[PDB]
């Protein structure tokens, strides 16, 4: 049921420069994780303009941000177009190996690690703060899948069977021990009004009952 991958080397490379540079500011990532939920909102927005029948999977457009101090994770969950087992496989590793390539050229340039996300791969931020990511999806066009990785040069991609999502995407970041300040409810919105004050779409943070 698990088919098992090797990244693109252009891809194996940065995550690795990611992991194990030494880098204080690694708040960023959420904002590019919230970036690219937004953009996924906005595509199935202007999808539906010219059919509706898109939207049956459901018509809420949202982003909810969830901590979970029991399991060290943090959740942030779109209703945005979702990925498609192609795109998992194969699309997104192909767009990424041109702004990869050049984002590892701006840096030993002149550049910092917080404008990854001008070179369009902001989602590998997330290792900065997390030793592994699971991500579950489902587009219109495809069946529900839960893609991982702990990077290691290497991801999975299986048919998920856990709660149906309707459509959008689910990135569930499993935190390294030193980094769960990114657990609490004030981090969490200083971060928020920080770096996505203009973002379109609704952002509910979820509190926890511990
Ligand atoms: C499988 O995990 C990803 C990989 C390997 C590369 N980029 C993205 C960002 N990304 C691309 N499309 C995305 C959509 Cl439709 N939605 C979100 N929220 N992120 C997306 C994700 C989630
Ligand atoms: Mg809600």
């Amino acid at each position: 049921e698990v088919e098992t991958f090797a990244f693109q080397a252009e891809i194996a490379q940065l995550m690795s420069l990611i992991i194990n540079t030494f880098y204080s500011n690694k708040e960023i990532f959420l904002r590019e994780l919230i970036s690219n939920s937004s953009d996924a909102l906005d595509k199935i927005r202007y999808e539906s303009l010219t059919d509706p029948s898109k939207l049956d999977s459901g018509k809420e457009l949202h982003i909810n941000l969830i901590p979970n101090k029991q399991d060290r994770t943090l959740t942030i969950v779109d209703t945005g177009i979702g990925m498609t087992k192609a795109d998992l496989i194969n699309n997104l590793g192909t767009i990424a190996k041109s702004g990869t390539k050049a984002f590892m050229e701006a840096l030993q340039a002149g550049a910092d690690i917080s404008m990854i996300g001008q070179f369009g791969v902001g989602f590998y931020s997330a290792y900065l703060v997390a030793e592994k990511v699971t991500v579950i999806t489902k587009h219109n066009d495809d069946e529900q899948y839960a893609w991982e990785s702990s990077a290691g040069g290497s991801f999975t991609v299986r048919t998920d069977t856990g709660e149906p999502m309707g459509r959008g995407t689910k990135v569930i970041l499993h935190l390294k021990e030193d980094q769960t300040e990114y657990l609490e409810e004030r981090r969490i919105k200083e971060i928020v009004k920080k770096h996505s004050q203009f973002i379109g779409y609704p952002i509910t943070l979820f509190v926890e009952k511990e």
